[PDB]
């Protein structure tokens, strides 16, 4: 790789685990649309296995960059709208507070506070169907986002039903096997555990537990090199030759709220570059990424903006994951660790090396 990109990962991201603890840690700068990747330490302690660019992590909510962009190739297919009711889905959500609830209020949290996490006790159908029939919104629809594995969550299961399609069997056809994200995996097949990293809370090794809809929310595994090609599919859409998927991702970059200098995407977060690097830092703390907060409409949604600062933060019990990128400069990075610390230090690493390279 460059000097210049050598050191400044070197400098940014050694005493950022050296700070942060961080057991094993995976890379990789997008500079010039080209990938380097860096590694360091373990991705199984007690045996001893090196993280590599083989090393599968759990993106945690960085999921959700991939339901947004799923549900943009369903949307560029005409099998869905996001002004659609979520009723017309699903027939059986009667309860009234639904009316007016549409596929863009789940996709960008806006439905009116939809939860935080799918309760834990939802473990089959009947109790999700229950869970959402007696959810009580604390604002009509399209006025507050609040951050909620629910609600993106329910837009990704609805967003295949046109398609006949299963989410797994819908994002590997249609996502991951056309960007040859081929060791990208909802569910770990076993022939590749072997590479699957442990995450590490208190000393303890973990994976994440499965959980309602946690495929559409958190539940994605995924390499340093994979995840690398999906920034680049990212930053560069009109290299994808399949049109729906390429539409897709604009989509998800499409800018269809606005609070404060932030930008909601389907999955997707964007601000306008240059960036206040303050904003992003002390934005992607979870006291203020999941607090309530008014959100004013862009309609028709902003396609997506080449000068933008493109991100999502990610965390399990045991991970902690980080995407940025900026389309005009075709510069990105992804920061992939097996251990779950805070985003501000993330973001704060990822500005720096970004804005060393610009
Ligand atoms: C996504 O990784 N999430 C959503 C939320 N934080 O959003 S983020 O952008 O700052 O990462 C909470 C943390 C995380 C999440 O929901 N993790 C689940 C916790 C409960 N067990 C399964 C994973
Ligand atoms: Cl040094
Ligand atoms: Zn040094
Ligand atoms: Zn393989």
């Amino acid at each position: 790789a460059p000097q210049q990109i050598n050191d400044i990962v070197h400098r940014t991201i050694t005493p950022l685990i050296e700070q942060q603890k961080i057991p094993g840690m995976a890379v990789a700068v997008i500079y010039q649309g080209k990938p380097y990747y860096f590694t360091w330490g373990y991705a199984d302690i007690a045996k001893k296995q090196p993280v590599t660019q083989q090393t599968l992590f759990e993106l945690g909510s960085v999921s959700k960059t991939f339901t947004g962009v799923l549900g943009g190739d369903a949307i560029a297919r005409g099998e869905i709208k996001l002004s659609d009711p979520t009723t017309k889905y699903w027939p059986e959500l009667t309860a009234k507070q639904w009316n007016g609830i549409t596929l863009l209020h789940l996709a960008t949290y806006t439905a009116g506070g939809l939860p935080l996490q799918v309760p834990d006790e939802v473990k089959s159908s009947s109790d999700l169907l229950r869970f959402y029939q007696n959810w009580q919104p604390a604002w009509a629809p399209g006025t507050q986002r609040l951050y909620a594995n629910s609600s993106i969550g329910l837009f990704g299961a609805l967003a295949v039903k046109p398609s006949g399609l299963s989410f797994e069997q819908a994002m590997q056809t249609r996502v991951f096997q056309p960007l040859k994200l081929n060791h990208t995996w909802i569910n770990v097949p076993p022939a590749e555990e072997k590479n699957y990293a442990w995450g590490y809370r208190e000393g303890k090794a973990v994976h994440v537990s499965p959980g309602a809809l946690d495929a559409e929310a958190y539940g994605v595994k995924s390499t340093i090199e994979d995840m690398a090609r999906w920034v680049q599919s990212n930053l560069k859409p009109l290299d994808i030759n399949e049109k729906t998927l390429q539409q897709g991702i604009q989509l998800a970059q499409s800018r269809y709220w606005q609070t404060g200098d932030m930008y909601q995407g389907l999955g997707w977060e964007m601000l306008d570059w240059p960036v206040n690097p303050d904003s992003i830092i002390n934005g992607s703390d979870n006291k203020i990424a999941l607090a309530a907060r008014p959100v004013k409409a862009i309609t028709p949604p902003t396609p997506a903006v080449r000068a933008s600062w493109v991100h999502k933060t990610g965390a399990t019990g045991g991970f902690g994951s980080y995407v940025a990128f900026i389309p005009e400069k075709e510069l990105g990075i992804v920061m992939l660790a097996n251990k779950n610390y805070p985003n501000p230090a993330r973001v704060d690493a990822a500005w720096q090396i970004l804005n060393a390279l610009q």
